[PDB]
C-alpha cells in the first residue's frame, strides 16, 4: 500500500522530473559503435639517445590514428666504487649526501640566531645550536612556538654502505623538453617541471605513475633498491590526442606531414645521486664509469585500425580539432617579492605555478618545490590583467588547496599552485571556461615570497609557470596545420 | 585479412549496437559554450566572529551566479606555560592527555573482569591486570579470544614536552551549526557532525579535505605540530549550489533577497587538548591567555559573471532548481537498545546515522564514533515503515561497509553507516530514488548497541541521524523561495 | 570592459563550440524518473554450506528486478592449543610458518651459489651464507648490483606467541568458483583468482573492498587480530547486472525460469596459516577443532520494486541486455617458456593473466603472484592471432603497467597482467572494441618466464588466463536464454 | 507420516521442511523430536575437554541473585561465618527484606 501510494502521490513539480521520462533504471539500452583494433608498437630513435643531447623520432605509419604515447626509458643498474681503486677515475660530478647543499643552503639562514661558540663545538654540539637557532628564526620570522630540539634532530636512517641512485621521478626529470611536431611546425611542447606538475594535480587515486617514472614519494631506500638493476620505465607524454578516444591523432587525414617527437634529455650529472663525493658510479652490468651513451629510450605508440568505411570517411573529412596547448614562463627568483609578466597567448583554461630553490636543484631534488626548512615558498600571490586585480592578494594555501579542490582530481603533495578559469580543464573535449591572454596588454602574477627566499645561497632559484590554452588543429587535403 | 573480416562479421545483433553509428571513437566532437568568467572574493562577517557566539554574514552581490563557498578561519598558533609562572592562570578548562575521560571510562568496564589487589598495585601491575580484564571481558562479552598482552600495550610515544593543540578536524569542529537564508527564511542547514560524514562518505581518494579542515587522521604529534603556528583554514560549505555548475545560486534572479550565512561557532574549551591539567593555554604571536575572541573568520565566495544576453535570460526566467536540504534527529543514547523516531519530511535520498560516546566527546575527540575499546558501537539496526520492516535487522557491517561501497565514492574510516533509497544519491541534478517521508506515519531506525553502550560514565551519549531530502527552489520577479 | 570584450572577441572558429549553445553553466536543468525502491534482503542456501563442498542457493522474487548480490561469509573466531594438550588432535593439515615451504624453495634456487660449508654452519652463518648467494644468484642471472647482506635481513616481527589465521582476502579464497544459472544453463562463472584480479584493477581508490574480503595488503599481525574473533565478510559478485542500474536482472521477465547461485567453497586446509606446525586449530567460541561444517554463509540481494506502469513494460518487453561473460583458460607451467592456446570464443573485450608459484600456494599465500625472490615471474610476452602477432614481444612493465595505466581505474599491486581491446573495458553498457575470438584458428600468448620457473620445487606452477567476452541475455515470453 | 527436514537438524541452527502432498487435507502436526541420553565425566579425564559452558548447580545464578538482594538486610560478620552460619543469615535477611 505504501509503496504504490508514493507511485501515486505525485504533484504539478515531480512533472518537470518525471513526466514523459526518457530513460528507466529497469533496462539496458546500448549503442552500436564501428568497427576498430588497438595495436601498441615500440619504436626506435631515429637519431641516437644520449644524456644531455637532443634527439628526434618520426613516427611510423602503422594505423590509421594515434592514441596513446609512452617514452619507454631503460637506464643501467648503478654500482659504486671508491676513486682509488678506479683505473679511470674521471667522470662528471654527482650530487653526494656526504655535501647536502640544501642542508648547508637552510643552516646558512640560521647561522645569525645561533648563540655560542659554534665554529669550536662538538658534532653533536653543533646539531644542538642549529636546532635552537632554528627555534629562534622560526620565533623571529614566523611567530611560531619553539619545537622540542629532539623532534627536530630527525636521523634519516642511512644504509652504513656505498650506493649511488637515479633521481626521484627520473622518468620525468630525464625529459627537459619534449616537442610535439606535425609538418616541421610545433603543434605543442611539454616540459619535465609540467609533468610532474599535472601528475600530481590529475594524477588519479589508484593510477599514480609511481613505478612508471621511477617516484618513491622521497623514499632514498626505495630509489637506492631500484638503481640496483636495471629499470625499465614507461613515460605517458600527456598530449591533446592522448586525453580522449575522439581526440586520436588522425594519420590517415595528415598523410603529406612527417609526425615527430623530439626529445631534450637531462645531463647525466643532474639524474644521479650518491653516498659520498669520493665514489665513482658504474654501469652495474658492464663495470665501466656511466657515460652520456648509457640512455637508451624508444616510442611506444598505439594505433588504432578503422573499418575501411570509418577510415574512408576520417580521411575524406577530417575536418578540426579542438587542442590544448602548453605555454611556459621561466624566470631566475632574486629577492622575495616577484613579478612575473605572463606573455601567454589565445584562449587560457589555467595556469600552474611553482618554485625551486637552487638549493635543491643542485642537491639534485628537482621536483622539491619547498621553500627553506621545507615550509611554503609562496606566502601570497595576486593576479593581475591590465594593472587590475583578477584576484585579489590570496594566500599560498588557496592558490594550491582550494584550487586543486575545485577543478583537479587530485590535491598536490608538494608546492604546486594553480589557477583555472575553466569550470572543468581536465575535460578533453568539452570547453567550460577561459580567459583569452591574446586580448590583454599585461598579465601579472605578483608573488610574496617566504623570508629571504631567493638570498644568499638561493639566488637564482626558479619560478615556473605554465599555460593550458586552446587552439584548433586543422586537417586539409591531407595536410595538418595549427 | 582478420581485421576486415571483423568489420565483415556482423549478424542481426550487432544491427542493434552498430547499425546507424551516431558516434566515432576517430574524430572529436565539441559543442560550444557562453563566455562566463570565475572570481573568488573573500568578504569579512557582518557580526564580530567569536568562539562559542552565532555571528553572520550578507553574502555581497560581485557577480550573477554564486558557485563556490569557503569558510576562511584562522586560528592562533598555541604555546602553554605552568599556571604557577602566570600572572593571569584564570582560563577556561580545557582536556587533557594526563585526564584521559575515555581511557577511564574505558578501564570502568573492565574494573568487574580484575582479578587480585588492584589498588594497592605498582603502575606496571596495574597496566596488566588491566590488559588482562580487557580479554577476560572481551571473552565473556564477544567470546573473543585472547590478545597477547603485549599487543594491547600499544604505548604511543607521547612527546616528553608540554604542548597544546587544536582538536581533529577542527575546521568542521568550529562549525556547530551553519544556516543558508534567502530573505530572512532557512533554505538549508549543515552541522560539523554533518560534515564530517559528508567527507568521510563523499571525499574523494586523492582530494581529501585533510590540510584544508586541520585533519590528521588521528596522529596528535601532526596536530603538535600545525598547532604551534597559525593556521588558515578553508573549510568548503556543501550547499546544493557549490555541487554542479547547472545549480550555482541565481543572484540576478534573486535581486529583492538579502543572502546571509549564519554560522554557530564551537566553544574554545571544546577546540583545545593539553599535555597536562595544570598548562595555561597562550596565543603563541601575542603571549596572552586564549580567549573567545581570538577566533577569526571570512567566507571566501567564487561569483559567476556572465554574457548580457544570459544575464538577462537568467533573469527573465531563472524558474525552478531541484535542491538538497539536510534534516537531523538527535538523541540522547542511555541503553544499549535505541529507537529514534525520524520526523524528517520529504523525498529522502538517504541517511546517515552515527553515535558519539560521552568520555569520546569530553576527551575532546569529537570525530571519534568508535564504541568501547574502539569497537563498533552498533551491534545490529533495522529500519520500519509504519511498523514494517522496510530493511529487517541487519549487522553494522552491512550499514557501513555495503551500502557505501553501493552508493558512495568513500567508504569510511570511522564508524558512520548509511542507507540510499536513491540509486546516485551524490549525483546533485539526476534523482535516483527517494522515499516520501511526509507520507509515512512513522519511520522508525531500531539500534542494538554493543554491550553496556550509554551506561555508567556513557551516559548520555550522543546518536546523530542526518536525511538528505529533495525540494524545489522557486525564483520568481526577483524573489526567492521554497 | 576586458570581460564583455572577451564575450564580443568572437570569430568564425567559436561558432562550432558556441553558436547555438543548448546547454548553460549558469541554470541547471534536471530529469524526471520513474518510482522505484530499492530493498536488500538477506536469503540462506537451499544446501548445506561446508568447506571443499558445493552449495547452491535459488535466488527468491521478492521484487521486480535484482540489483547488488553479495555473499556474506560468517567465519569463527580461532585459537590454537598443542596438540599434546588435545583429546582430539587428529585434524586436516595446515600451512605453517615453522616450515615456510615458499622461503624453502626460494633458497634451494641459491643453493649452487653457496659457497662454503652451509651445511655444518651455525643459524645466523646460514643466514649470511644464503644472502650472499643471493647476491651471487642475482649477479650471475640478472646482472644486478649486490645488496648490502644487512638490507636482506628483513627480521618479519613474528609474535612469540601462538596463534592462527585466515589467509590474506580469504573472502575471495573461499569462492573457488561461482555460477550465476538461470533455468538451468550456466550464465556465468566467476573464480577465487579472477575476483582478485578485477578488484586489483576496477577496485577505486578509496573504494577497495578490504575489510569486505578480509584483506589486509599481505600484514600478517593484522589477520592475526581480524582471526581472533567472528568474522562477518561481504563478498560482492560482479555480474554483469551489478554493474549498472540498467543492466539489473528483470525477474519479471524471466518468471518460468529459477534464478540459482552454485558456489563451489575452498577446503579448510587451504584457508588457515598457523605460527607452527604441531597447534591444532580450535573454533574460538565452541572450544571444539574446526571442521568443513564450521563455514557458514548466506546470499544478500538488492531488490528493486517498480512503479505498475514501468513493471507491466518490463514484463511485456525487457527484449535483450547486452553482457559481459567470463572465461577461464588454466594451465600448468613446467618450463620458463610457456605458450598459452586461448580457446575463447565470442567478442573478447579483454584478458588478464598471472602466474602463481606452487610454493606460495603451497604455503598458503594465494593471492602471491610473485616469482622467485618476490620478483617479477614474466620477462617478456606476445600475443598471436593465426601465427602472426597482434602484439609483438613486450616486457612484463609493459602488459602489468602501461595496460593498466591505459584501461583501467587501478595498477595492481601484485603481477598481474592484462590487455585489453576495448577503449573502456569497465564500461558495462558502451561497447568500445573487442577481438571477435570465435573467428580466429589460434588465439596464443606465448610467455618467457624468470630463470627457473617452473623447476625444482615450484614444478606445476600455475598460470591463470581469464577473458571477458560480450555476449547477448534475451527475454521472452517469461523465459531467458543466451 | 513421518517425514525428514529437507535442510540439517542441529542446535542453534535454522531448520525447514517442505510438507509431502501425501493425502487431500492436512489436520494434525508433530515435530518428533529424538535427543540422545546425556552421561557426564570428570574434564580432567577427557582427552578433548573443550565444550560449550552449560548452566551448573554448584553455580546456581538464580540464587545468587536472590541472595544479592537481601545482603543489605544482612546483620553481623556475613564474609567470614561459617557455610551453616551464612544460609542462617540469609534466611534471616529475607525475613527483613519481606518484612
Amino acid at each position: 500500500a505504501g509503496s504504490l501510494t508514493q507511485l501515486l502521490a505525485t504533484g504539478s513539480m515531480d512533472a518537470a522530473l518525471t513526466q514523459n521520462a526518457t530513460r528507466t533504471f529497469w533496462k539496458s539500452s546500448y549503442q552500436k559503435h564501428s568497427l576498430f583494433a588497438l595495436e601498441s608498437i615500440n619504436q626506435p630513435f631515429t637519431t641516437q639517445v644520449q644524456f644531455g643531447a637532443e634527439s628526434h623520432i618520426t613516427v611510423n605509419r602503422q594505423g590509421d590514428l594515434l592514441s596513446w604515447m609512452y617514452l619507454k626509458i631503460v637506464l643501467p643498474g648503478l654500482k659504486v666504487q671508491n676513486q682509488a681503486d678506479t683505473v679511470q677515475p674521471t667522470q662528471q660530478s654527482f650530487a653526494s649526501l656526504d655535501n647536502d647543499v640544501a642542508a648547508q643552503a637552510d643552516v646558512s639562514h640560521v647561522l645569525p640566531y645561533i648563540e655560542g661558540a659554534y665554529t669550536e663545538a662538538s658534532l653533536n654540539t653543533k646539531e644542538q645550536l642549529i636546532a635552537e637557532a632554528k627555534n629562534s628564526y622560526e620565533a623571529a620570522k614566523y611567530n611560531a612556538a619553539p619545537l622540542p630540539v629532539a623532534a627536530q634532530m630527525q636521523s634519516t636512517e642511512m644504509p652504513d654502505f656505498d650506493y649511488a641512485y637515479w633521481t626521484e621521478a627520473i622518468g620525468f626529470h630525464l625529459i627537459k623538453r619534449a616537442e610535439f611536431k606535425v609538418g616541421g611546425a610545433t603543434i605543442d611542447t611539454i616540459w619535465s617541471e609540467l609533468l610532474f606538475a599535472m601528475e600530481e594535480l590529475m594524477g588519479r587515486a589508484g593510477r599514480r605513475l609511481t613505478e612508471t617514472i621511477g617516484r618513491t614519494l622521497r623514499r632514498p631506500t626505495e630509489l637506492m633498491k631500484a638503481s640496483r638493476q636495471e629499470q625499465i620505465l614507461y613515460v605517458p607524454l600527456p598530449w591533446y590526442f592522448t586525453k580522449h578516444p575522439s581526440l586520436a591523432f588522425p594519420l590517415v587525414a595528415a598523410t603529406y606531414h612527417n609526425i615527430q617527437l623530439w626529445v631534450q634529455w637531462a645531463q647525466l650529472n643532474s639524474c644521479i645521486i650518491k653516498s659520498r663525493s669520493n665514489l665513482v658510479v658504474l654501469h652495474a652490468e658492464r663495470n665501466v664509469p656511466i657515460s652520456d651513451d648509457h640512455l637508451r629510450a624508444s616510442l611506444e605508440c598505439t594505433y588504432v585500425h578503422l573499418e575501411a568505411a570509418e577510415r574512408d570517411a576520417l580521411t575524406a573529412n577530417a575536418g578540426t580539432q579542438l587542442i590544448v596547448q602548453h605555454q611556459a614562463h621561466l624566470q631566475q627568483v632574486s629577492s622575495n617579492n616577484v613579478t612575473a609578466r605572463l606573455n601567454f597567448n589565445f584562449p587560457v583554461l589555467e595556469f600552474y605555478y611553482f618554485l625551486r630553490r637552487k638549493a635543491n636543484k643542485d642537491a639534485g631534488d628537482h621536483f622539491n618545490f619547498s621553500g627553506i626548512g621545507g615550509r611554503d615558498p609562496v606566502v601570497s600571490a595576486e593576479l593581475l590583467f591590465n594593472n587590475t586585480a583578477r584576484v585579489t592578494q590570496k594566500p599560498a594555501v588557496w592558490w594550491r588547496a582550494v584550487q586543486a579542490l575545485q577543478f583537479h582530481s587530485s590535491a598536490p603533495l608538494t608546492n604546486i599552485y594553480s589557477y583555472s578559469f575553466s569550470l572543468s580543464p581536465e575535460d578533453p573535449i568539452t570547453p567550460s571556461g577561459s580567459a583569452n591572454f591574446s586580448r590583454l596588454d599585461s598579465v601579472e602574477l605578483a608573488l610574496t615570497l617566504q623570508d629571504d627566499f631567493g638570498a644568499a645561497h638561493d639566488a637564482n632559484s626558479e619560478l615556473f609557470v605554465f599555460a593550458r590554452s586552446y587552439n584548433i588543429l586543422k586537417f586539409t587535403n591531407g595536410l595538418a596545420g595549427l
